[PDB]
């Protein structure tokens, strides 16, 4: 394999980390091969739930307790701490919470979260290789409680980091957020990615077009699917009572996209660096409820 970057794996990983039984697990946690039955059995579908009251809450609750954990990352971003520490106190902080961390063993995932370094786009694997300074680090928590799944991440500073690495990180939040005040009934789907597009090329950036935002309950991933590029052809239209996320992947040079021999490991073609963001939202009749939402700050942590 010829990589892109600069970045390699850092192997041999730890052993895998166990989860106490008493943790209430998804279907895949078990399966040889990380398959869902309850993904396979809705695998296709089109249709977008309407949440239920119930539904609300369990979405609610687990997204609140994802925020907490993501937190508890961000706390540890500084030169000479491995991905593989990060995700060891993430896997801690999950139970501490009473919750399974929904990548582990998801299609056989090896890890509690995923770290993506500068030119990696998402779904990096925790590993031994330290933090360096300059380098941008996204860390994207999933968590699983109560049969709900709740999803968000960051892109972090790891020290100080160069002028292109705060643009890149700055426009890719602010493509969140000018996505996100766009939320309300009535809306399609598709439009969320011409506004994403918009900022992205406006500051000289593209945007990867092989991973979506996507419906998150019952399942991590379900309908809708939203890309996060112009001029998409999603289908559907919001609706109250509808969840899916928002996480644009931005790059400093073009969109293009490959994956590791490891399977996961998604990172540009061309060795720039990849910024990305996300919340799960719930649709309500004013707007959307951002189920991810920081409580204690009004701001990401980069901008601390
Ligand atoms: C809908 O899929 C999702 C993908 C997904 C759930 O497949 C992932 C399994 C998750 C882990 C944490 C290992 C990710 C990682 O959320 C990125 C966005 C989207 O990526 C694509 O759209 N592709
Ligand atoms: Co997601
Ligand atoms: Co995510
Ligand atoms: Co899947
Ligand atoms: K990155």
């Amino acid at each position: 394999y010829r990589y892109t970057g600069k970045l390699r794996p850092h192997y041999p990983l730890m052993p895998t980390r166990p989860v106490p039984s008493y943790i209430q697990r998804p279907d895949y946690a078990d399966h040889p091969l990380g398959m869902s039955e309850s993904e396979q059995a809705l695998k296709g579908t089109s249709q977008i739930k309407l949440l239920s009251s119930e539904d609300i809450e369990g979405m609610r609750l687990v997204c609140r307790l994802a925020r907490e954990v993501l937190d508890v990352a961000a706390g540890m971003i500084k030169p000479g701490v491995t991905t593989e520490e990060i995700d060891h106190a993430v896997h801690l902080a999950c139970i501490a919470r009473n919750c399974y961390p929904s990548p582990l063993n998801y299609y056989n995932f090896p890890k509690s979260c995923c770290t993506s370094v500068n030119e990696v786009i998402c779904h990096g694997i925790p590993d031994r290789r330290p933090l360096q300074e300059g380098d941008i680090v996204n860390v994207d928590i999933t968590l699983y409680r109560n049969g709900y799944h709740g999803d968000l991440n960051e892109t972090f500073f790891v020290g100080e980091v160069d002028d292109g690495a705060r643009k890149l990180v700055q426009t890719t939040y602010e493509c969140l957020m000018q996505a996100i005040d766009a939320v309300k009934p009535g809306v399609r789907y598709r439009e969320l990615g011409n506004i994403i597009q918009k900022h992205a090329q406006a500051n000289g950036f593209s945007v990867v077009r092989s991973y979506c935002g996507h419906g998150i309950h019952k399942l991590m991933h379900t309908a809708p699917n939203v890309p996060h590029y112009a001029k998409n052809k999603a289908v559907g239209v919001m609706k109250s009572g509808h969840v899916f996320t928002i996480e644009p992947m931005i790059c400093e040079g073009g969109w293009q996209d490959e994956t590791w021999p490891d399977g996961w490991t998604a990172v540009t073609r061309d060795g720039k660096r990849s910024a990305q963001f996300e919340h799960t939202l719930l649709v309500t009749d004013t707007g959307c409820e951002i189920l991810t939402r920081r409580l204690d700050s009004a701001r990401p942590h980069f901008m601390s």
